[PDB]
This record gives C-alpha cells, structure tokens and sequence, in this order.
C-alpha cells in the first residue's frame, strides 16, 4: 500500500506511536495509581490488539529507513519470531483484560513491555 | 492519556495517517485497477473501523495545535456531528464490505471520502 519506502516508514512509525499510547496509558492502572475499571481496560486492550498487528507489514523488503536497523531484513525469520512473540504476549494481555483479572493484567503488561524492549534492543537504531 | 497538548496532537496525527492509509489503499480496488477479494477488503475495513474511532478523543479541550482549527472547540456540538456522521459513513462501508458487495462498497467509499473532506473544509487549517 506504499508508493515509496518513506510511506512505509511513516505508516509504521504512526502505528508504533499509537501502540505506545494504548500500552503506556495503562501504566497508572497497573501500578494502582489510577482506578481499575475492567470494562475500560478490556476495550483499550482490544484497540491495542488491533494496533499491535499493524506495524509488521510496513517493514516489507527495501523499506530501510527511519530508525529501523538493517538486520530486520537480513534475518527475516528472527525478526518474524520477535514480532510473533510480541503478539503472543499481547494475547496474554487480552486474556487477562477479558477475564477482568488485575493480577494477570499486571504480569502480562510487564511481559509485553519486556517484549517491546527485546525487539528494540536488536532492531531499533540508537539515538 | 496525554501528558501535554503536543502528545494529543501527535496521537491524532498518527491515527489520521493510519486512516488515510487504510482508506486510500482501497482506491485501486474500488476503481477496478486491482482485484476485489471480498475477504481481504472485509478485514481491511474492520481495521479502518477501529482506527476511525480513535482520533476524536485526542481533540480534548485545550489541545489546540497541529493543523486543527480552533472552531473544533468553539462549537463542539458541530464538530461532534461531523465525526459521528463520518463514523456512520464508515458503518455503511463496513456493511458493504461484510456483504461482499462491490457496488455498495464503491458507493460507500465515495460517501466516506466526501465526509473526510467535509470535515477538513471546516476544521483543518490550510497549507
Ligand atoms: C510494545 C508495546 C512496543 C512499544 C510501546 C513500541 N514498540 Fe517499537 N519499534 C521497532 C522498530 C524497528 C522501530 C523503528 C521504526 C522506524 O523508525 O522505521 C520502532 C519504533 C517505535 C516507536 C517510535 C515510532 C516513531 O514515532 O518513530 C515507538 C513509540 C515504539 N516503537 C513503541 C520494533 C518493534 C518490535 C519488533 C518486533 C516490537 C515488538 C516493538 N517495536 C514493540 C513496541
Ligand atoms: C476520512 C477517511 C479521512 C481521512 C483519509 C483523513 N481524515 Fe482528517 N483531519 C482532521 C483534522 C482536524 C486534522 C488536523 C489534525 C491536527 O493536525 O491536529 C486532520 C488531519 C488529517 C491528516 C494529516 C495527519 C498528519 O499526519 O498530520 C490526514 C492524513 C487525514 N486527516 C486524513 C479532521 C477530520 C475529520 C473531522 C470530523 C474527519 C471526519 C476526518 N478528518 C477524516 C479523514
């Protein structure tokens, strides 16, 4: 769907920005600093589910750019494992949210965050 | 979920960028320049549905910035009518996609596009 590599870069950066907001906005809830409303969180995690599937198709071959490391494309299988593992961590978060289980939500949230960082450490260029 | 107005601006711009991609990528399909696969379009319109609900919460009071006109906030009811009308146009597009009805999809696509433009004409600052 991208006319030039720049368009893929802009898409993925936008998708990832939206994920960071839908993930990060739950930090106060998991810390207990904001109240836990199970329905609110269930709905938010459903948005996060949708969003979490979107970036990867915008790293199609030849879409070097942005802060994407070239290793994304030189070992495609490894990158795919990391995004699939991240999405399965999102599945655990969805299960927790759908169950209304705050303890499970906290644990899953932490595992999701670790999975974001694991990918960044391998595949995101440093500042 | 936004620490500063800039964060709301960045969110909404990202959301709208993603909508433009999920909407616009169907242009060749509705024109017949690319093939029509009903399942593919159904899935894409479901993503567009989700995305189409997201920008509006990021125009909360005091989030002037970006290319948002101030009139968004001075007549809140009118802006709300436009976003709600746009989302109902998206409902028509979803119905068409879910039905696998290409004629209905073309018509709905055009009405959606008109609704994007109607809002921009009133509420988006010019270049
Ligand atoms: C887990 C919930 C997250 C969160 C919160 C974020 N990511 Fe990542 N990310 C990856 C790569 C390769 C990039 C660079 C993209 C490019 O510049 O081309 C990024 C970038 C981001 C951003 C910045 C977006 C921007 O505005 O430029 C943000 C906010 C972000 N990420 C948050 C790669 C990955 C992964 C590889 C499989 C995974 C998993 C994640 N990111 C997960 C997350
Ligand atoms: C219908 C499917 C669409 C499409 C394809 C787009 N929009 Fe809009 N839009 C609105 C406002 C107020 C702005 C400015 C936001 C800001 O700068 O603070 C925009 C902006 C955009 C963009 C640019 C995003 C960016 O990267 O900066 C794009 C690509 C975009 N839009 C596409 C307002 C509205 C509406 C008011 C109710 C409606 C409806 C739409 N937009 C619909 C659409």
């Amino acid at each position: 769907q991208f006319a030039k590599p720049e368009d893929a870069v802009k898409y993925r950066q936008s998708a990832l920005t939206l994920m960071a907001s839908h993930f990060g906005r739950m930090t106060p809830v998991v810390k207990g600093q904001a109240p836990y409303d199970a329905a609110q969180i269930k709905a938010n995690v459903e948005v996060l589910k949708t969003l979490s599937a979107l970036p990867w198709a915008a790293f199609g071959p030849g879409t070097e750019g942005g802060d994407a490391r070239p290793e994304i494309w030189s070992d495609a299988a490894s990158f795919k494992q990391k995004q699939q593992a991240f999405q399965d961590n999102i599945v655990k978060l969805s299960a927790a949210a759908d169950a209304g289980d705050l303890d499970k939500l906290r644990a899953a949230f932490g595992d999701v965050g670790a999975s974001c960082k694991a990918c960044h450490d391998a595949y995101e260029k440093k500042k």
